[PDB]
């Protein structure tokens, strides 16, 4: 699952909260 840290990319944005 290396493929799964772009979905960290997804946190970095003010929709994460």
């Amino acid at each position: 699952r290396s493929k799964d840290l772009r979905h960290a990319f997804r946190s970095m944005f003010p929709s994460s909260e």
